[PDB]
């Protein structure tokens, strides 16, 4: 194999991000024995300095002269850093000149909770570290692409952050999946500007051989959060006493007086009994309900919900003695995590690091395709129906009736005229009791104060400005107007008008910069997981996710970027509509897509622009109209979960 | 590059049909370049010949020895026949032992018609010639494959036949797209099968350099016809005159005396002039409405659609002088043609044949994809939101007034209960004036009349019995009844219950034979596309085409199968969903999916059935209730057509 790779790459410049070990390593170790010059990019000095040593040795062995040449290395690269990347690309020019090919293969696991559970600044560390780092690196290398006439960018995605015209829910990994989505939607998007000169696509393999037990106890651990959060969410709703007198009740944390306390609400007794039969008796969390971990994580949703609870509640929680899970436990766990992997795989062998490399390796070879993502993942495969469509008429009249007397917040400030004509179908057709208009701004609530007038005076259009604290604004809006029903977040900014590409032979100075796409990021995916975050535990709410809007006169830019949100944004839905089963509140969340793929779709006279905007009144409707509980099956409930439409 | 194929693929031996030129042709020589032994299938001996010759030559000079035994030939080989694929397959396990490879390359272009244009013939040669061959093939030599414990197969599929989770419509080419889809779906859903041993992949570039010319006499002689029919048509409606009468107006051929004459309907002087003004005066078309074949698809178009017209009604029609079209309109037509490719190529060069097979011989060398599409296109990209989607409501009480007094047309047999449901959904919610239940067999007619015992009494539900003869019977009902509003096509047949794959060490007898996949073809595709044909020239009428049904308890077998009619289906209902907008008539034709691509999602018990027999009803509805003349502008117009919607 080795013998065959010789001169596929030679003349050839790399830069791989992550490339001390795993798929990253091995990309460089094979490109270098394709003839290749690899800068091999990483945070551990040690393992980079080994896998660098691994690899001269390698070349030394086929017959390469003068291996230190060939393999450079950039240690402490943090690739969540803007200045740690522009100080990689000025290490990688200065040792090799122009970058013919970036390896965009650096990635973080992220948070590893569900979104509930995530801390935005950790929603934001992921997107900085897997996915905006990949247009920062784009946005300093392509231009010498350009100007040499060649180049290659390669994203390492996953399976996980969907296909192209089918996310995929990928439950506790929101963020993760997220920044996958937009690595895959960076190349389909981005191709048009790029070519000729310069191929872009991803890879998304995702099981790959180098994790289950890991996986099992992490699972186990949130099973025991969902299960108390829900139980006490569950009990609460018939119960008069307050969160802090129901969480009293697990404060002895002892599951057999939990579970025999005739004071205790009935979903709390049930969930202790459920602990009790199905523990293993050897395991801590069989006699204990919690441990100061998970204490922590439900404390924390409870008062993200409202709840009034004292800080120091469970400062004298007794501390559950080890093991919390035993061993039998979490190796249950674990082969059922990995038979239902391995029984995706349709070639019945999970791909190895080597594979994956050696794939990519001849993908890199290749001059004909642009714009497409590779699966060399050992024929992984999800059956699921795409998330996504078109024709949808309006929810029945049934459902419709039960809008009357609705408390509707609105969130948005640039689409004004959406704005405007949702909350007067709110109120004049769906006889809604009142709209509340979150804004970003003064100017914005002026502009919607004087667009809904009549209804403002009426005491029927209230306004809140919440600035950069959305959630506090929503919270505003529970105290002063009560809980929402439907709930319709619409960004609050609209899309950049920047070129995506420089010139052949330009300097790329107005060009979309590595801030501005950050920018973009913030306003346009974090934007909605703010509000998703904090809608999930509002009991009764029904959440809309609305992306920018594109129309026949859209620029090719901003097609492009509003299209890379409204995939990126899919991944995020179909997670989050996933992670809503696992709460007792289980909202709908679902997104209406103003962005169209196509100019030739969009509606081009007066007549079709307000058949346009009849749909998106049509579409939210539908995802905003209640679905009784009698009829939220499992069944039911996911068709109404997780969903896309496009307006 | 010959030197860098060595030893690639030595040891292997490859088949590959349509392999005298093309792609073929060159998979071919690059794979008898890596090594492999290769067998080349055709129709013509001497181009057959000239390749062989080529390749063997080229072998010789890199310093292959007995060139003669790595290239051999299969002359008069047409794929489109059963008994040839058998021969084909005897003499390359003769010459070479077990194949290694099969590459399912041979294609023709098809009927190059729309779909009211096509005989049915046609179409079924062109399911023969290029996807049930693939199927053929397959089952002939994956019981080798199984046993040595390796293979793999490459279908030649087309960007054209669209993508997994979006399909695309080819106007004038359905069979060929259909065929094409069928091929990528053969990938999709075997894989599972014939993994871990044999992969299945497939290839679908679009344009590829070895046309626009010879595309754009086509363009405009099609454009003749339907400006001609759609104008006869149009003036019908408000003209008390016969359609022989006003064919009479034609027979001339007088464009400008046509115009000029004052007893044409405005639609037909108006068509004359638009002739006049468009047209080149250098061109016969400008001063002559039509020719001999032009003339007979529109008679054809005309008997099809009912009107009573004697056969030999153009036999002295005047020859119009060549050129019909000038060299001027052909260049600028062919122009347009390669302007609106060429566009859609994001590397903005069309890769040539050779680049093709070179992408695909290394495709071939990767043991880590399975159940793929690959795109050496040169970054081909046709934007379009995809056409399917599960989250839907109802249409709006005012379009389901309009159902009232309606004439309903259900097709089919084997669902019984939906077919219940939905004549009695019509009859007694809707209050359509009556239900024309067409059946497949008397036992169909007295099951479905058993079943709706009370509206056959009453005279609400009528039984008409077709067999083999659906257009027939449809023509009945028009005679008996009066044309319809709504038609539902449902499949006569269930799909079979029978092994996709035998056991390592079995003879395969009971597995799906090749005879059996041509069945499930003419069942399931075959009659879909028998009754769109017929139902697009009947004014007034909306087409749901419903494919089988899949269930909690269905076998992997069933929705394999399934899941491939549904995925192929798609590019016949995208395809004609445009070709729709070229008639008068203008119809709604959309897909109803009955299947499902995960078990996991389908209603598990009573409720959840019940819920997904409603949302059927509710589906059908929504792509069978009218959409007013003044809402059917171009913007909304193709999204109530082509769509397909999942239960």
């Amino acid at each position: 194999w080795a013998e065959s790779l010789i001169g596929l790459h030679l003349g050839k410049v790399a830069l791989i991000t992550g490339g001390s070990a795993g798929i990253g390593g091995q990309i460089g170790r094979l490109l270098a024995l394709s003839g290749a010059r690899v800068m091999l990019a990483a945070r551990d000095r040690h393992k980079l300095e080994q896998m660098q040593a691994m690899i001269q040795s390698e070349l030394a062995e086929v017959g390469y002269t003068d291996v230190e040449d060939r393999v450079h290395i950039a240690p402490g690269c943090d690739v969540s850093s803007e200045a740690q990347l522009a100080d990689l690309v000025e290490r990688t020019l200065s040792a090799f000149g122009t970058v013919d090919y970036l390896i965009n293969n650096a990635g973080i696991a992220g948070v590893e909770e569900m979104v509930i559970d995530m801390p935005v600044e950790g929603w934001r560390h992921t997107l900085f570290a897997n996915l905006i780092s990949n247009y920062s690196l784009m946005r300093k290398l392509a231009p010498l692409m350009k100007k040499q006439g060649s180049g290659y960018i390669l994203n390492v995605s996953s399976y996980f952050g969907g296909e192209k015209d089918a996310a995929i829910p990928y439950p506790n990994r929101a963020d993760y999946a997220v920044s996958k989505a937009g690595q895959r939607a960076m190349a389909e998007v981005f191709a048009r500007f790029l070519g000729p000169e310069i191929q872009i696509n991803a890879i998304a393999p995702g099981p790959v051989e180098g994790l289950f037990a890991r996986r099992a106890r992490l699972i186990l651990e949130n099973k025991r959060l969902n299960e108390l959060h829900a139980a006490l969410i569950a009990a609460a709703r018939t119960d008069e006493r307050s969160m802090h007198e129901l969480v009293e009740l697990l404060l002895p944390n002892d599951v057999a007086a939990l579970e025999q306390n005739p004071a205790a609400p009935t979903a709390l007794r049930e969930l202790a009994r459920r602990f009790r039969s199905e523990g293993d008796p050897a395991a801590s969390s069989s006699s204990a309900l919690l441990n100061r971990s998970i204490a922590a994580k439900l404390l924390a949703r409870l008062h993200n919900g409202g709840y009034v609870l004292p800080a120091d509640i469970f400062a004298n929680l007794p501390n559950p003695p080890d093991p919390f899970f035993t061993r039998a436990q979490i190796d249950r766990e674990a082969r059922k995590v990995r038979d239902g992997i391995m029984g995706m795989l349709y070639l019945q062998r999970m791909p190895t690091e080597f594979d994956v490399a050696m794939a990519t390796v001849y993908y890199l070879a290749d001059r004909v395709v642009s714009g497409e993502t590779f699966h060399p993942s050992g024929g992984l495969r999800y059956e699921r129906t795409p998330t996504g469509g078109e024709l949808f008429g309006l929810p029945s009249p049934e459902r419709l009736a039960e809008l009357v007397g609705s408390t509707v917040y609105l969130i948005g400030e640039h689409l004004t005229e959406h704005l405007n004509l949702l909350a007067r179908a709110y109120l004049e057709r769906y006889g809604a009791r009142q709209v509340v208009m979150i804004v970003e701004t003064e100017t914005g609530a002026e502009t919607m104060r004087r667009l809904l007038h009549d209804h403002v005076e009426a005491g029927r259009l209230m306004t809140i400005v919440a600035g950069d604290q959305i959630e506090a604004a929503i919270d505003q809006a529970i105290t002063r107007y009560g809980r929402p029903g439907p709930v319709v977040c619409t960004p609050f900014r609209p899309l950049p008008t920047v070129p995506l590409v420089g010139r052949k032979d330009s300097d790329w100075s107005t060009v979309l910069s590595e801030a501005e796409f950050a920018e973009l990021c913030e306003h346009q995916l974090t934007h909605h997981f703010r509000v998703a975050r904090w809608i999930a535990l509002s009991d009764g709410a029904r959440l809309a996710l609305v992306t920018p809007e594109t129309t026949a006169t859209s620029t090719t830019e901003q097609f492009a970027l509003a299209n890379f949100i409204k995939t990126t944004l899919h991944a995020f839905t179909a997670t989050i509509g996933v992670e809503s089963e696992r709460t007792a509140q289980r909202i709908l969340i679902n997104q209406v897509d103003l962005t169209r793929r196509a100019r030739a779709e969009e509606p081009r006279d007066p007549h079709e622009r307000q058949q346009e905007l009849e749909r998106f009144i049509e579409a939210v409707l539908l995802v905003t109209a209640p679905l009784p509980p009698e009829a939220d099956t499992r069944y039911a409930g996911r068709i109404h979960r997780g969903r896309a439409i496009t307006v």
